[PDB]
Formats: structure tokens, sequence, C-alpha cells
């Protein structure tokens, strides 16, 4: 796929960082050039339309990168866009949820009123590697007795089993590295 | 203006968030929204055409909340949208820029390759307050020798100054409160 290559050719790949022998995948060269960014929004709208049709209500986005894609993958689908956040920066009631980021934890939060009860969402990040943000985000949303359809990704880290760990939850992933 | 009116109204204010005596503007409303995103948007593209024409080579999105503003407002001109990070996210060789965050202090970062000398950026963030963030943006940005055209936000809070803070950089906000 031409669109496809759009932004794999865009993904620029930097070894050792943060840590030895692991490989950082940079997104930011598909945010610099308009059409990669344009293709990889059009690939993630097209594949949940074709697969959810009109039952998605919501994108969630996921601070802070998929901040990145949340909102122009929400507007091309003619859908708004509700912030999963890093715990502490969101105002008015919220709920929480830890999860494990590196060597300690870290807690994703959300507004009580994001979603209402059978409200339909799907969650947008950038990259999914353990799964363990992506989970995160899943649990607050159900704790709002929201139906998450599906989670998606621009890359998918096939090594750390990301997928496994949100099943049953479907997962979607433009481009996938060991 | 109908089409401000679409964003202003989509504007959550809570007294004493996160100190007592402040009010934090919540944007998360223009978010969940699509025609108020689009509305928001559209007005920061208009302005920025009418102001500059065909000269803005980039947008710089500011990390975290900016995020969801940069590559849309980018994509409606038709542009790349570059990242300022806070600092320790990004891969790559590096320059970071302090400034003052509430009690302490944050800084900003950008990859050394992330614009040529004599580009022309507009810097986008959700909200300008003390101007503190803006200013570390431009900083870094000067410092690769690309040329600042404007800063841009949909909220200003203008007791605090931040337009003097950013001059002679011009600024342009979508809504003023104190
Ligand atoms: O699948 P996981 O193992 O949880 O890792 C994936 C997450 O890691 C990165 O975010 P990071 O926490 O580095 O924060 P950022 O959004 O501030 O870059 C990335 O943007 C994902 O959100
Ligand atoms: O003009 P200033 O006084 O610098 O304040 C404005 C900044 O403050 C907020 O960011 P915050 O640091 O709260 O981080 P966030 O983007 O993670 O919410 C806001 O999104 C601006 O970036
Ligand atoms: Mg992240
Ligand atoms: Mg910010």
């Amino acid at each position: 796929d031409s669109e496809l290559q759009l932004v794999e050719q865009r993904i620029r790949s930097f070894p050792d960082f943060p840590t030895p022998g692991v490989v950082f995948r940079d997104i930011s060269p598909v945010l610099k050039d308009p059409a990669s960014f344009r293709a990889a929004i059009g690939l993630l709208a097209r594949h949940l339309k074709a697969t959810h049709g009109g039952r998605i209500d919501y994108i969630a986005g996921l601070d802070s990168r998929g901040f990145l894609f949340g909102p122009s993958l929400a507007q091309e689908l003619g859908l708004g866009c509700v912030l999963i956040r890093k715990r502490g920066k969101l105002p008015g009631p919220t709920l929480w949820a830890s999860y494990s980021l590196e060597y300690g934890k870290a807690e994703l939060e959300i507004q009580k009123d994001a979603l209402e009860p059978g409200q339909r969402v799907v969650v947008v990040d950038d990259l999914l590697a353990t799964g363990g943000t992506m989970n995160a985000a899943c649990e607050l949303l159900g704790r709002l007795q929201a139906e998450v359809l599906e989670c998606v990704s621009l890359v998918e880290l096939t090594s750390l089993k990301g997928r496994e760990k949100l099943a049953p939850v479907p997962f979607f992933s433009l481009l996938q590295y060991e």
C-alpha cells in the first residue's frame, strides 16, 4: 500500500534509546510530513469505519503522544475526542488507574463525565509496546460503563505482546516491528 | 461571531484548580464537540493565513495539550507539525530550555535537526498564561535559527501578561479571560 508506505518511510528508528538494546520508533517525521500524517489518519479512519460502521461514538486520545493523533482521527470520522491524561492534570471529578511504566508505576486519569454509560469508544495512541498504557485506558473507560470497541496505534512492538494484554479488546496497528 | 461562540461555549471553568484563587479553563469540551474543534482550528488557520499568507513553513506544537491542536492546525494549513517536548522524551541530539512552572522549574526540548536555519514557524499551544512555556519554545526555535512568525493559543489569561513576555514575537488568542 503506497499510503502505508508514506507512513512507514517516515518512522525513524533510534537504537539504544532510552536504554541499550531498545529501539525507539520515532513518529516525529510522520507529523512533519503532512502527506504522511494525512495517510496515517486516513488509514486508521478507513479501518475503523470498515470495522465498526456507525457504532463509534467517540475517540479517546491518550496523553501525551496519542494527543497528536486523537483529534485528527476523530475529526476525520466526524466524532469528538475525549482525553485520558496522566494523573493530576484534569480538573473536576476523576477516576484514575495505575499501570507499570519502565521501572516504576504511573497513573492515568479521566474526568467522570467524559463519557456516559453505554457510549462506545475507540482508543488511539501512537504506539503499543507492553500494552500497559492502553490497558489502563480501557480500565478507566470500562469504569465509566463505556464500551471500548477497539484500540488502535500507528506502531506495535509485537515481541512485547501488547495485543494479548488487551484481549479481549480488539487491537489494530498500522505498522509492526518485533 | 458564531464560530467563535462555538469555541467559547465549550470552555469549562473550574475554580481553585490546581490551587485556590485561580480558575482553570478546561478545553476538553472543545475537543469533545467536533463542531467546536473544527471551529477552533478554522479560526486559527484563517487568522494565520490572513496574517502570513504562504510564509509559514511549519507549525510547532507544544507538549502536551498543544499536541491536541498542532497537527490539526498544520493539516488545515497544508503544513507539517514539529514537536517541542518536555525534556527527556525525544531521541537524538537535543537542546533544552528551562522555565518557571508553578513553584519549580521545567524544561522543554527540541531535536537539533527539527528545523533548518531560516525556516519559518508558528507555535501553537492551548493556553497562554505567564508565557513561560511559549517563551521557552521560542528560545529553542531561535537557537535552531528558525524564525518564529507568531505564537497562537485558544485561550489567553490577560492579567498574567504573557503577550508582553513574548514580544516582539506576535501573539494571537481566540479567547481572553483575566
Ligand atoms: O504499551 P506501553 O508499554 O504502555 O508503552 C506505550 C506508551 O509509551 C509511550 O508513552 P510514554 O509513557 O513514553 O509517554 P509520552 O506520551 O509522554 O511520550 C507511548 O506514547 C505509549 O503511550
Ligand atoms: O503560560 P504558562 O504559564 O507557561 O502556562 C501555559 C502552559 O500551561 C499548561 O501546560 P502544563 O504545563 O500545565 O502541562 P500539560 O500540557 O501537560 O497540561 C498549558 O497547556 C500551557 O502549555
Ligand atoms: Mg504516551
Ligand atoms: Mg501545556
